[PDB]
């Protein structure tokens, strides 16, 4: 129930899958740590 890293992210948009983490100022899911 959650959509690839590589496409958008909604800031606090907890739908991404976890383990990654959503950029604020890129906007998308990645998993490098803020």
């Amino acid at each position: 129930s959650c959509k690839v890293p590589f496409n958008e992210c909604k800031y606090g948009a907890d739908e991404c899958c976890k383990g990654y983490v959503c950029s604020k100022r890129d906007g998308w899911c990645k998993y490098h740590i803020n």
